[PDB]
């Protein structure tokens, strides 16, 4: 219906400050469509992260704002370890890790700093 659809036409997403956008360009948005940003890997979220195209214009775009936190370094997995590392690991941030030679992973392969501790890691079992 036309809700508040004067609907003139709206194509791919603008930019977040400091973050960005998750999702890819429709292009063919137009009116009422809403898309969710991120912020970057040392910046957090403060804004709504979420937005709608409006008929003229997106609505309020988040905020990105650096928490200036770290998780550490990489953790232990009992039987796995890491891939990439890039410190100083900050809120936001990720991290692959990789299992050993006969184990296989269970899990999710990447990681996320979140207050100081990742996610949460895959497991290694013995293949």
């Amino acid at each position: 219906e036309a809700e508040a659809a004067g609907v003139q036409s709206c194509g791919p997403p603008p930019e977040l400050l400091n973050g960005n956008v998750k999702e890819k360009t429709k292009e063919e948005y137009g009116h009422s469509e809403v898309v969710e940003y991120y912020c970057n890997p040392r910046f957090l979220m403060k804004g709504p992260n979420k937005i709608q195209c409006v008929d003229g214009e997106w609505t309020t775009l988040p905020v990105c704002i650096v928490e200036e936190s770290t998780c550490g370094d990489i953790p232990e997995l009992e039987h796995g370890w890491a891939q990439l590392s890039s410190p100083p690991y900050y809120y936001g941030d990720s991290v692959e890790f990789n299992c050993s030679e006969s184990f296989t992973m269970i899990g999710h392969r990447s990681i996320t700093c979140i207050h100081g501790v990742w996610t949460q890691l895959p497991q290694c079992v013995a293949i």
